[PDB]
């Protein structure tokens, strides 16, 4: 009963080494902390703002690595290339509106610019996928908004099956 | 101008008689109460957690029975088989985000585990479909969150048409 | 860096001249006010509650007129013909859940009948589309709920591309 987590950084800037990935490095620090989630980093990667490459990575981590949780950081704003939510929508099987709601209310409680965030939260197989903002402060804060329900959420999904495996079987 | 309501219990446990359907029996008691909705139970059924059987029942109650309201209870959590929201999404014509929002905020106001609920609310023909949690306390509480707008909501849908009937006509 | 706005009134009543379009005329007054958004009205039109005519108008204003913002007023309730949200869903490329959430919470803060509103907010090319209620008071109030994030939202979309133009190019 260990928690295998994947952190996926979506950003043309970090991908082209124009900037340091402080958000993703910090999330990896937050996910492994015993006082928080106490999980283990089982995957990490920086991809550009391309829906097809985000979708492929997500499917791989869910169907092949069978991670329990994937936190994506970046690509959830209004800027033209921000398509993380759209890629997430094409890969999830079941939507988790309550988690997206939790993070959005928390944000709008902080600033009206909170309505410029477009996160999607969903489930695929035994994996929960959470769209976090690209900034270090925001992804850390949003992660805290949902952290209380993550342990129970993950445990509920532990015995789910990877569809492509059932359909073939 | 009577309110014909259907209560649909989705749960492998109750379907296999492993447990008593306290939530669905209680909702039928809440829906018929004159101080609450004062409706009439026009349909009731216990089905398993199978998206196809939920979808078929829903379509039948809307297109053939033309119920004014359908309250489903169960199958809206994170457990692998909980697919009530997904079945509901495949049958509704128009979504009612405000009602799902109302119930979710009410839940998160009670507990952070409220973000583990994934209800969908929508409209098909003259029928409003509400996804309620499987527990007796939760489905009763969520029902109360929306009850104030149900009378007006139902009246607005009374003169809607059953599409399969217009398309054939 | 000017803000070219379109106001689209959806309503069989106004279309058949059965009623004055106070909501749309007033929104045009709110959008052009220097103390508010200070934009310019670049398009305006009254259409009936027909999903196909709403979709066509929306696509035209986004792909051909390349407006920065479109505020639709009307057709977001439970009445059988209210299909503005459905037409909006068929034309947006990216959804903006936070804005719809902002307006809904603001409404439910005013009245429980706020859960009878079904607005959708989304992005297509460099255009943001906001579904506002048909009443003058509501569309004015909802507009105020989101106004704080509109300037930043619009600026972020200024350099987006009109897909049909890239795909052909």
């Amino acid at each position: 009963h260990q928690i295998r987590v994947g952190v996926l950084t979506v950003s043309d800037s970090c991908f082209r080494n124009l900037a340091e990935d402080r958000s993703g490095i910090n999330l990896k620090d937050l996910v492994q902390d015993p006082s928080l989630l106490g999980g283990t980093i089982s995957a990490y990667k920086i991809v550009p703002d391309e829906i097809e490459e985000i979708k492929e990575t997500l499917i791989d981590w869910c169907d092949e690595k069978e991670l329990n949780l994937i936190l994506t950081t970046g690509g959830t704003g209004f800027a033209p290339r921000d398509v993380t939510p759209e890629a997430t929508k094409e890969v999830i099987e079941r939507e988790a509106p309550g988690m997206a709601l939790a993070m959005l209310m928390g944000s709008l409680n902080v600033t009206p610019l909170g309505m410029l965030s477009r996160p999607v939260c969903g489930i695929r197989g035994k994996t929960l996928i959470i769209n976090l903002p690209g900034s270090k402060k925001g992804s850390q804060e949003c992660f805290q908004f949902i952290l209380p329900a993550l342990p129970h959420a993950i445990d509920l999904l532990r015995d789910a099956i990877v569809k492509v495996k059932e359909v073939h079987d």
